[PDB]
């Protein structure tokens, strides 16, 4: 009965398959287009959906076609939205995004703006029995800092059947959301933040990143092809090779899939070997298809 | 009370404002980014709207989100659209368009397909009594042809006061839609279709095509920031220069806006050279900003 919680962006994708990349100043049409939710909190729940898992999804959202697009979208996964943080005004991004079929190349405008996050107190609102998992994206971190020690007080009185497991995601290289580090049980780092910070491998980044996790924490560090890597209490350097499909068509999305996947094979009781492996397996399925409903 | 009627095409434009044309394989944040009502003869019923003259639209909708935002923003600009044909299924298309800020560059991505365009069955239904002027966007020519005949049918009947005056346009370098060259008093015909058909410049285009044109219609041919031409039966070839904004910085339907304001003078009582100047000025004013809305 207990769900599993992602915090962090939901926005709507509109992508377009094009069989070459446009020229600038021309006209052309595209392989095909669709209307798909993404954000990488947003796009996770959708894997663990798939996967099985009762999941909810906690971001912002303004009123407009946008939302009602998304909440839909939401509602057909049955991923629970009733802690979204509904602003009275605003714009919810919109992300117009370039798939090369050609050659498997992603393409992302982002939006301009982005809605405010979710804060602290919001997230003092919700009921952390409701949750045996707690994964946020990392996106403003002083506030989200103050939620990750509302769910440290909370465990503290739980006892160990009752603990709410966390991860935290740092996937962009701003100094702040580094302050993320020290909180929850697996932190998933991103290649680029690993070489922002002077790490040229996922073995390296492991190596030189880890003093920075809480204590008995694990850091994962996928990198893209080359599969993923992850570095335990146990001191043993774990890597799975990326399991590429006949074709690469539609990348987008598939380090939330990795991350839902490995938060699926965790909550279930699988080592950290295996939830890699099963990660990977899951997100190189999914580079072989357009959008999620694939995996299965 | 008689309205302008525009037939074609309907899409939705998401618009892409950047600084600088997006490098394949890279996310970045546009500078702004907005859903804009799009295709030309829906483009051309929002000019003909802020310039004063009550308009009908003409074309295909299904249901869904995109269809909602585009019907409202049609009421909001007042323009009617009771004899839209909706269609029981489809996608509504959508365009993704690039601006370059810094060159003024326009790149559209294309929605795969298109709704079933307005057939004659349809246009047979509608009371011609209600317009002084009917513009067709030239798409599905041996429709649009009966289209176009029903009209002079309906005007043998009128005395000269209750003429319907017919335009018509010739955007795309399609075999088929050169049928239409015969049909209306006025006839757009684009560059893309003037070079098509091997004429360099505008003034080649109108002495090249001019005997394709019905009896005493003039025939049109806008040629980008070179401005416009037309020629008629007088046998006068006029010309007007484009009038460039200081920075061109939206030149996504210009065409369209030219398009209406030559229509709109016309209807006035304006002679073509007056149209022909008075479509170059908004045209070119339309360019220096975003949107429709501040041609004013
Ligand atoms: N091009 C690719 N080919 C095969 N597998 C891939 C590819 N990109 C990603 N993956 C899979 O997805 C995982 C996450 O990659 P990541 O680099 O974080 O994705 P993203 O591009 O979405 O940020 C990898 O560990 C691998 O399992
Ligand atoms: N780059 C530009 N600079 C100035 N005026 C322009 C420009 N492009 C178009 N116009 C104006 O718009 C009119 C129509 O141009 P056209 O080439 O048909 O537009 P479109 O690019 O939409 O097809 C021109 O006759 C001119 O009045
Ligand atoms: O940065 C946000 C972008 O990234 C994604 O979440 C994919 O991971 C997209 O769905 C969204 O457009
Ligand atoms: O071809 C259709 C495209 O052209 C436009 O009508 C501009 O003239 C756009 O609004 C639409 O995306």
């Amino acid at each position: 009965e207990k769900q599993i919680l992602c915090v962090g962006l939901v926005v709507l994708d509109i992508i377009n398959v094009v069989d070459k990349y446009p020229e600038e100043d021309t006209d052309r049409r595209c392989l095909s287009q669709r209307w798909q939710r993404g954000g990488n909190a947003s796009n996770s729940c959708t894997v663990l959906s798939l996967l099985g898992a009762r999941c909810a999804f906690m971001g912002s959202l303004a009123p407009g076609h946008v939302a009602d697009f998304l909440v839909a979208d939401f509602r057909q996964r049955g991923v629970d939205v009733s802690q979204v943080t509904w602003q009275s005004q605003g714009d919810t991004p919109c992300s117009c995004c370039i798939v090369n079929n050609s050659n498997g190349s992603r393409t992302i405008i982002l939006y301009d703006t982005n809605l405010p996050d979710v804060s602290a107190k919001d997230f003092e609102k919700v009921d952390l029995t409701r949750f045996k998992w707690i994964h946020i994206e990392g996106r403003n971190a002083s506030e989200q800092v103050k939620m990750l020690q509302r769910i440290e007080e909370h465990n503290a009185k739980q006892p160990l059947p009752q603990k709410v497991r966390v991860s935290v995601e740092i996937e962009k290289p701003r100094e702040e959301l580094f302050q993320l580090f020290s909180y929850g049980e697996v932190v998933f780092v991103s290649k680029d933040v690993a070489k922002h910070l002077g790490f040229q491998s996922a073995v390296e980044a492991l190596r030189g990143l880890y003093s920075r996790v809480k204590k008995g924490a694990t850091l994962v560090c996928a990198w893209a092809e080359e599969g993923a890597d992850a570095l335990g209490p146990d001191g043993q350097l774990l890597h799975s090779d990326a399991f590429p499909p006949p074709r690469v068509v539609d990348t987008l999305g598939a380090g939330d899939t990795f991350n839902a996947s490995v938060i699926f094979s965790l909550s279930k009781g699988n080592s950290m070997q295996e939830a890699l492996r099963f990660g990977c397996q899951v997100a190189g399925k999914k580079c072989g298809l357009q959008g999620f409903d694939g995996i299965v």
